[PDB]
């Protein structure tokens, strides 16, 4: 017989036959007909004679189910094998994440639930047949698929003045204009973090200098008024008194009316200083609690320089007890005639920027004079030059050109983008030995995959339109080109076309290995094909733009949600191949693989033409004194490099 | 209509039935299903949360806090104390499902009007070099406000302080009120 | 130690204890001869005796409460964890739980 049973916790107890009996009884009591001891006795006696000296709970339940199957009453087992499993899941949720297998902070868990619920429904009921077939076999990737039912857009560039000038009202919240520096950065943060809930991407504030520039004068005037309230003087000509730069130096060593004019500047500089560190800390804490970006570096006034110096000092110091802040992402604009050469006005700020970037990895650098960023309306005397300066985002996105509007990056955004798998096509075609036929097949398949991707992007577009204005309280009332003309319940079909659609690529070196023995950064013949394929994609993009009445651009994906999602599913189907499916990366859009020893010069040489070719986004990342970054910036200027991020 | 609302709706709808059919005894489920008991905030059951809490703001103000990759340092002025209070409220909201409250707001924010009044006086010393050191702990009955007309000397160089630490507090209070009222799209708050 | 207080040994003490015979169980488990089944019935009986013993201790604890503080003069008024808060008529329910209960062998 059986004498000892080991409980699940670990205790050892004696064999009681009255517990294997009540369990089956409760299972039977919910199955229409409910029987009596006639079968209970048989099952219990059969179990308690064939067993060993000591048993476990799980083994006994295995025996119970095995006997309840080999009976005539099989409607009692199907209510056993279910209750037991529910209890297993319940007792396994005290230390694990069982609820996720079926489909840490509370908010993150709820968001995971929602994402997993939404994704398959879109994958089934919304896409079309050809698109679905393409997606299933690992040919393309639709970025941010879980927000599809919400007719959402990617990002925007805030016209921050339209909110500071007048008052903004969202829901029951209302806010008046600003009248000093402290109440300006706060409103900038409010508007920057209020629009995340209306979009599924990053946020940016261009012209960080000009928009806040008028707000370094107001505090100066107020301080003068307070310094002439008690003194009885009539310092009425100090209001619009031209200034050279808001520098601060010690006060002792003067007297009279020249003593009450250096103090005001000192207090004003301190006031402006505290606000910027508050801004940085706020944006840094919000993330852990929200991508963000700010652009500056091309203002030659006296207030703009003050703001730039204050922000640079605050970032160089750090946050908290000296830690490096992760946000906001800061980007420095370089132009030939403003801040580059020693004779230019803002050389000192450039040197300070290099000093800080040598340590805290910000700001990045954006060549404002590249051959594909220049604009033919930038006038150095206008007080509104910023309207003709390119601006970029932390996601490496570019929105400059337009076939039906002006050439600006203000109050514009991106609407979607999808990446295309290219290594798989080369591996698939690898079969035939003749070289020419492999290239012919590659070009034959690339066209079809491109057509499918374009159709998917257009269908996304057609769905995104038809969204009422009220669904986006802030974006479609103050921060989009056509706002101020849209009624609360009108569709946004008349202003949506001022946007962009991207087609991204990933892993070109592997694609080259599958058609030649060397990648782009090892053999001269290799690059002649990479250039050709990128050129093919750009030409087809132009054709699609003409056909569908939209804007299309090529893209180097940021590699944030799609890093290994492609290589794993490719090793399984086709198995290991040397140097193609053996690393668990797939390299980025068009860089040189990180595992190949190469210098800065050669990498830049091989990469610049691609920068020219990819209008929708590009990068040039190099991993390592303030003089080091000078070499990087000079390298960017020498060639047509657009956006560098050395750090 | 906003994307966040739709995502939250999906989450709650996907979480309720699992709670009903996995993490409840038979009697509880029957009582729930027959309109006998209602469990407040059942969509948050797998997120083992708590509802309301009364904030000890002293620990947040005196020292700082290190959550995630963020950081902060002690507050040495009213305008940088109110903001920390708001930040604590909004950051603790995401880890619960109820409201947030601050008891004895007055006591918690009392010890910073005085620091402001000290910095304001120190600002006057660098202009009219004097001592003005009998005021750092001078006893003030009330920071009442009156016009600065009909005074002279050191008796007017002190009223000015009472007249400039009465407006920073005004701005900070109104900024707090506005900030906690714009959470419509940026939370339940009590003071 | 403690599970509802701080680590101290002042104004604290025992409440009661009981001792559990061990050898009788080994003697009873002597007919067995497998050398591995014999050692298991021992644990089988030990678990049950421990269960009943804990139940007895809890019952004695339940009876010990309901004792008015006026029948322990110089203990529930000056010498205990926190008796400066009780009254002659109040029972000592709110404070008794700072003591420890014991199980011994031989
Ligand atoms: N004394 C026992 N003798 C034999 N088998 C037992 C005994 N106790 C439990 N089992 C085994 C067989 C029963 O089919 C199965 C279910 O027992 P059950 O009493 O529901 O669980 P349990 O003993 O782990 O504790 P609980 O009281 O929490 O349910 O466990
Ligand atoms: N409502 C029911 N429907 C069907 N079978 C049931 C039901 N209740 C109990 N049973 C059967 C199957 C269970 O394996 C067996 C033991 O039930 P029970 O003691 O509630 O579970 P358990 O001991 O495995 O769970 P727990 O994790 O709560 O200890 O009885
Ligand atoms: N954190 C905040 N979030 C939202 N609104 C805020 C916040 N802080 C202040 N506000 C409000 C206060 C005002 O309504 C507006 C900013 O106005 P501001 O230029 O600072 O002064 P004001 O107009 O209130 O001053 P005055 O009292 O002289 O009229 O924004
Ligand atoms: N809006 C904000 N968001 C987040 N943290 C903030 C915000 N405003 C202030 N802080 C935090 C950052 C500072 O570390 C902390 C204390 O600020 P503050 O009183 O200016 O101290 P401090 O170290 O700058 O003092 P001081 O320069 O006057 O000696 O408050
Ligand atoms: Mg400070
Ligand atoms: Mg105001």
């Amino acid at each position: 017989m059986i004498q000892t049973v080991v409980k699940r916790d670990g205790r050892i107890v004696g064999f009681n036959e009255q517990k294997i009996m009540a369990a089956i009884r409760k299972a039977m009591l919910h199955t229409d007909k409910g029987e009596d001891t006639t079968l209970i006795e048989q099952i219990t006696d059969h179990i308690s004679y064939r067993g060993k000296s000591q048993m476990s709970v799980e083994a006994i339940q295995d025996a119970i189910e095995m006997e309840l199957m080999k009976s005539a009453r099989k409607d009692v087992a199907q209510k056993y094998i279910a209750y037991r499993n529910q209890r297993n899941i319940a007792r396994k949720a005290k230390t694990r994440d069982v609820f996720m297998s079926i489909v840490d902070t509370p908010a993150g868990m709820m968001m995971k639930f929602a994402s997993e619920t939404t994704k398959p429904f879109v994958d089934d009921y919304l896409l079309s047949e050809d698109v679905r077939d393409a997606v299933m076999h690992n040919y393309i990737h639709i970025h941010d698929k879980d927000y599809y039912p919400t007719k959402s857009l990617t990002c925007v560039q805030h016209p921050l003045d339209v909110i500071l000038n007048h008052g903004f009202t969202a829901g029951h919240g209302s806010s008046r204009p600003a009248k000093r520096i402290e109440t300006a950065a706060v409103l900038a943060c409010i508007s920057l973090e209020t629009c995340q809930n209306e979009m599924h991407g990053g946020q940016a504030i261009p012209a960080f200098d000009f928009y806040l520039a008028p707000y370094v004068r107001m505090s100066y005037q107020e301080e003068v008024k307070n310094l002439e309230k008690l003194t009885g003087e009539d310092l009425s000509n100090l209001y619009d008194a031209p200034i050279d730069d808001y520098i601060e130096k010690p006060l002792d060593g003067l007297q009279g009316r020249e003593r009450l004019e250096q103090h005001a500047i000192n207090k004003t500089v301190n006031r402006v200083h505290q606000a910027m560190e508050a801004f940085i800390h706020n944006m840094n804490t919000i993330h852990s609690r929200v991508f963000s970006s700010i652009n500056y570096g091309t203002d030659t006034s006296a207030e703009g320089r003050c703001i730039m110096r204050e922000i640079l000092q605050s970032t160089y110091q750090g946050v908290g007890n000296g830690e490096t802040a992760i946000f906001p992402i800061q980007i420095w604009k370089k132009k030939r005639g403003v801040n580059y050469l020693p004779e230019d006005r803002n050389y000192d700020l450039y040197k300070l920027a290099c000093k800080v970037t040598a340590r805290r990895f910000f700001p990045n650098f954006l060549n404002l004079d590249a051959t594909f960023n220049q604009n033919e309306k930038w006038r150095a005397d206008d007080p509104e030059r910023y309207k003709w300066e390119i601006a970029t985002m932390g996601c490496r996105t570019r929105v400059f050109e337009d076939r039906w509007g002006e050439k600006t990056s203000i109050a514009r955004g991106n609407l979607s983008f999808s990446t295309i798998n290219i290594v798989k096509l080369a591996i698939e075609c690898m079969g035939i030995e003749n070289e020419k036929q492999r290239i012919d097949m590659f070009f034959a398949k690339l066209d079809n995959i491109l057509d499918i991707t374009a159709k998917q992007l257009d269908e996304r577009f057609q769905f995104q339109k038809t969204a009422m204005a009220k669904q986006f309280p802030l974006l479609m009332k103050y921060l989009w080109v056509g706002a101020e003309n849209l009624k609360p319940e009108e569709t946004i079909e008349s202003v949506i076309n001022h946007g962009t659609l991207g087609i991204g690529f990933i892993g070109l070196a592997e694609c080259l290995v599958a058609l030649i023995g060397k990648h782009h950064g090892e053999s001269e013949k290799a690059q002649e094909l990479g250039l050709k394929i990128i050129t093919y994609m750009r030409d087809r993009a132009n054709e699609f733009s003409e056909q569908y009445h939209h804007n299309y651009s090529i893209l180097a994906t940021p590699a944030e949600g799609l890093s290994g999602k492609f290589t794993k599913k490719d090793r399984k189907q086709f198995g290991v191949i040397p140097g193609v499916t053996d690393r668990d990366y797939y390299t980025n859009s068009n860089h040189v693989p990180v595992y190949y020893k190469c210098t800065a010069l050669k990498k830049a040489q091989i990469e610049a033409p691609y920068h020219d070719l990819t209008r929708g986004g590009h990068i040039f990342y190099v991993e390592i004194n303030p003089s080091v970054i000078e070499s990087v910036v000079d390298m960017m200027d020498k060639y047509n490099m657009g956006y560098g991020s050395v750090n």
